[PDB]
């Protein structure tokens, strides 16, 4: 643990907190929340705050199911921005059924579940190193955003100098003084694009910071007449934002992917784990890349791995010893971190649990080699549409078992609508073409 | 030394630095960096910070070169302008490969290489006194540049009175506080143009202040609703910007160009030095004058002259420990380290081969015909980036001045830039052809 009951109450009073924000997360990953005045902290800490859990069921909730909010003291956070009447603090709560049992449809529980599934295989933890990127569009006079990029910067360039905007440099200062452990940050390839790399930590805790991040970001951004969007492909013909996930299995407190003797120094646990994802990649994409836009960014356009290449689905970074990780470059910021990891973790366990090996490391042939040329090898292609990604998700087995009932049932259903809406829609593009030629 | 690890650590605390900018420079000159919280100063100081090396190669990136960042303590600086939760610092670094070796495709490190050559020849230092001219423009409500000049002044005029703007003034008052050693400054021959000269400095130290300079200018300019633009030929009709460079080699501390008892007091090492720049000027212009726009400002004839209109090489009056060669063709758009590199090479290639410098320039060159350019030293510079690249490609020493790598990519990045401009259909074209033809 970290914080204690009394420790909190002491920190709330001594710091003047009058607005406790009990927050969670729904199937889509959007920051859900139920606010209660400081005077309710009591009822809350005892885990007696009831809310309509139907919420968590995306935009397809029928009845009004009741569930409890189990806050976790180790996540007690006090936001920098003050209110006029007092400070505001937060707690991340696991949803629970009226019978004191973890709601099987909760995205954060589903992870502590697979995480328990990890330990059964004799593993200490699962650390995540996320590399989330976003754009910053200017706000108009009214308040609505516009395709007005906040700067014309380029990859790794030195965006607006310290004397001015530089919303990046600020989100960081904040995230740091707030409690984050960021490695570094820089300007991304696309103008107005930025990346902020966090250190590592336990899966469930990383997914926790991904959420807090997206939240902190948007907040500060607003306070700069800007709009922050973790949307995969904002503008056509411009670089898309992604969110590489640095993975690493620890056992008995030591990296289970390292081998200071085996070639590439990759333990047998690594390769195995590696092959695992590959096997289920083309399938868990519908999770790691939810939205319709996601695939407009998949034009790792190829399913392959190696020490380094143009658009590889996977990639093992230089770093050795502890920092012996596996990068999954397909996931985007739109994905739900608690599902991105749930699905990702299993995809790697099923390889370890079933001992699997993948083809030799992709040399220097992926982009140039044609499709059927990549078909004559262990180089398949990720699905190109959310429609197609979902089909490969409903048929996969470990995936379905990775989200269980609720999550699967509702996700597939929801996401189906998303696609039906988008396909039964008549876009401007259509008219541009067919309206006259036909 | 100037800043022991311990010292910096003492500084960052006492001054309250909550943001370390680990900045460097790519092949295209663009100033870049990797920002880390002060909560990583150690991880960085230990040269353990990684970043996508390919950022150097530029817009022609393909893969990701997991390279490292090695900060030069002595380049420690604390930007006057403060964030909020604290101040912001920085370190100009050197790019290294996962195997502790200096990335060969990095400029800052390249200049250092060419410095070893200058040393494996007895020479101790190779100084530089840049004269970076620039233009200042207004911004619109949206906060976008425009062709409106902050002032309509002229040569050495008394630019914006001390009351109000005087963007140039503050620019310098800031650089002074920062640590620069400014000689002077005036107002160039064009409305909104300016020039700031720096006390000569070490090949590297100077190139570094040139970069730091463009930044401080660029910044404060915004801090004044203006827009700084080192673009060489902002617009047709008005004067163009340029970054003269006062080259001067030293041996055993003292100047190796001076010579009390001798013709003009310019030692053989100097005469030969001039010589090497004459036969290479046309072959390094593409580097010293990168942008396709550079040549729109070069409308010019290779030849040295103690005094004249716009000669490629010039020899300032002052001598003694100030004796020096000035290459007036270079402009602010040029990657400083490469400009020096290419020049030090063209220069050293004359010192180690003892070259005979052709007679200087006398009367005006504007009245020099083309057939006589074949006879007399009137070999004009390249007219377009295209012709300048071919030339660069030709000369061997110039290629050995950036190494396979830095050379391989420069040619590419620059060739595509050209083809882009070439395959383009400009307004001018339509204006003169759509009606006639
Ligand atoms: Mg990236
Ligand atoms: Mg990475
Ligand atoms: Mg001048
Ligand atoms: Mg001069």
């Amino acid at each position: 643990a970290k914080y204690t009951r009394e420790d909190i109450e002491k920190l709330v009073k001594e710091e003047n907190v009058k607005y406790i924000r009990l927050q969670f997360t729904d199937i889509l990953g959007t920051i859900k929340n139920v606010e209660i005045p400081v005077s309710q902290l009591g009822k809350a800490l005892d885990n007696k705050v009831m809310f309509d859990g139907s919420s968590i069921e995306g935009f397809v909730r029928i009845e009004e199911s009741d569930m409890y909010l189990y806050p976790d003291l180790n996540t007690f956070v006090i936001f920098p921005w003050t209110a006029e009447k007092g400070k505001v603090a937060r707690f991340i709560c696991d949803i629970y059924n009226p019978d004191g049992t973890p709601f099987e449809g909760d995205p954060r529980n589903n992870l502590k579940r697979i995480l328990k599934e990890m330990e059964d295989l004799g593993f200490s933890d699962f650390n995540l190193g996320p590399e989330p990127e976003f754009f910053l569009f200017k706000l108009d006079e009214k308040g609505e955003p516009t395709l007005e990029l906040n700067d014309k910067g380029g990859y790794f360039d030195l965006a607006p100098t310290d004397l001015g905007e530089n919303c990046r440099r600020d989100i960081v200062l904040e995230l740091e003084e707030m409690g984050f452990e960021i490695e570094a940050s820089h300007h991304e390839v696309a103008p107005g694009q930025h990346e902020i790399d966090f250190k590592y930590a336990g899966a469930v805790r990383s997914c926790d910071d991904i959420q807090t991040f997206k939240l902190v970001v948007k907040t500060i951004a607003r306070k700069h007449g800007l709009h922050a969007t973790f949307m995969p492909k904002p503008l056509f013909g411009v670089n898309g934002s992604g969110m590489h996930c640095n993975l690493s299995l620890f056992k008995n407190g030591v990296n289970a992917f390292f081998d200071e003797n085996a070639d590439l120094q990759l333990s047998e646990t690594a390769k195995h784990f590696i092959a695992g994802i590959v096997k289920h990649a083309t399938s868990f994409t519908a999770v790691t890349n939810p939205t319709v836009n996601s695939y407009k960014r998949l034009v790792p356009c190829y399913v392959a791995w190696s020490a380094q290449n143009r658009s590889p689905l996977i990639r093992i970074p230089a770093s050795r010893g502890i920092s012996t990780r596996v990068e999954v470059r397909s996931v985007d910021p739109a994905a739900n971190p608690y599902l991105a990891l749930s699905v990702l973790l299993a995809a790697g366990l099923d390889g370890i649990k079933n001992k699997l090996e993948a083809p030799a490391p992709i040399d220097r042939n992926i982009y140039v080699m044609s499709k059927e040329e990549r078909m004559e090898n262990g180089i398949v292609d990720l699905p190109a549409t959310l429609a197609e990604a979902l089909e490969e998700f409903k048929s996969n087995e470990v995936m379905v078992k990775a989200l269980g009932e609720h999550l699967f049932e509702h996700f597939i259903e929801a996401k189906e609508i998303e696609w039906d809406m988008f396909r039964t829609q008549v876009h401007p593009w259509e008219r541009e073409q067919y309206m006259s030629q036909y």
